[PDB]
């Protein structure tokens, strides 16, 4: 499995700040496209700006898209719009959309299937809350979330586990969930999907905590949050080696 | 009250189609900025393209923004982000978001309040469902949606209210001039009696929902109809004829 590092800018950025991030990414030296796959994800309104300024060996993701074809959906952005604009990736089911915008398991599932059929590659996010983990329902929740995406879809998916519950989150806890998610793919979709699908870790990843996580056998990379806005995003990319 | 024509492109557009729409608008002969205030609303991903291409005497609106300041809200676009990109307007509370994305009356009001304090001008959408009209509930519903917006701010100068009955959205069924005039005048009375006479006198109330070049002239003649919010026709040359109903 090729190491995968995605940077989720979330709802952040001005034109000025975007320019400095992109110039910093453009001047960094990282492993080759055969050793790490790098995706950066700006807000909708900056996607074309980053696309025309960023080095082409990094790819761009949108942070969301609509559940079906375009039309009378004020405020929404369709997969075909992103494809028309040369954006190859999309993040779907991020915990903040599941929690704050009330995206259901099946809604996310329908979104993933529709982006995939149109030709987007998808970082599909799953993750359990603090209360869900305290109750012992980590795997049941994460399995139900992944199942809703599988019920509807495999080559062009990266799975991202978000420890929404985190609190200290250990590499061993990451490996437990990643290995349990891969076994779920093995048992429900097929061993080839399990062996080939990248499962990346999305828990407060920083230059300072990434190395021990990246050595875990079933962690295939990272979905980076706040550090994706910072120069240390480059150190996280270099943990691929 | 200056006549006001907004065009909502919804979830529509390609780079080629957007350039063609803007070129059609750039070549149009329409009344002056003293006679009519024109706003066009592309999807997020085209906002900066349209800002560069569009004749500067028309203005641009986003189709939504987040309810508060930015941060950890994946997928959302903040009001300050729009101000940073030079986008002066936003459409908020569109029926497609109230219904399909479950934006509550107070959620829309909180979004309006935040967009206003960050400097945006707001087209705030209200309107009753088919069942609500058929039960005789129209102005109770519209007044309640309006109250939930207006009771969240202390300055209402940059609000344009768009009345779009849900049963007129996409259906080919437009309100009659009499039906629109009834809602717009009764709504303006509500502002007069619950907010203030000056706000009632100055707040543009525009009609949306199946507006066309063929029906816009008679609607525009009604005294409390201050303009239009235009859906599918905003993608067409027909949008120019609606602007000209000013
Ligand atoms: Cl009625
Ligand atoms: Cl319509
Ligand atoms: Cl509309």
């Amino acid at each position: 499995r090729k190491f995968f590092v995605g940077g989720n800018w979330k709802c952040n950025g001005t034109a000025e700040e975007v320019k400095k991030i992109v110039t910093t990414l453009n001047e960094a030296e990282v492993p080759s496209e055969d050793d790490v796959e790098v995706v950066v994800s700006p807000p909708f309104v900056f996607l074309t700006l980053v696309k025309t300024l960023l080095r082409p060996d990094f790819s761009i993701a949108a942070q969301n898209c609509w559940v079906r074809k375009g039309g009378a959906f004020t405020g929404e952005v369709s997969a075909e719009m992103l494809i028309n604009l040369g954006i190859p990736w999309v993040i779907l089911g991020h915990s903040e959309r599941r929690q704050l915008l009330n995206e259901s398991d099946d809604f996310v599932g329908d979104k993933v299937a529709y982006a995939l059929i149109q030709g987007l590659k998808v970082i599909a996010c799953v993750g359990e809350t603090l209360e869900q983990r305290e109750s012992g329902a980590t795997m049941k929740v994460v399995a139900a979330q992944t199942e809703a995406i599988f019920d509807k879809v495999w080559s062009n998916i990266v799975l991202a586990y978000e420890p929404v519950w985190a609190k200290v989150a250990t590499p061993a806890q990451a490996q437990e969930v990643h290995s349990e998610l891969r076994k779920w793919l093995h048992d429900n979709v097929g061993p080839e999907v399990a062996a080939s699908t990248r499962i990346i870790y999305g828990g407060s990843v920083s230059g300072a905590n990434c190395k021990e996580l990246a050595t875990k056998p079933d962690v295939d990379g990272f979905l980076v949050g706040g550090a994706s806005l910072k120069p240390e995003f480059i150190e996280i990319i270099k943990s691929a080696t």
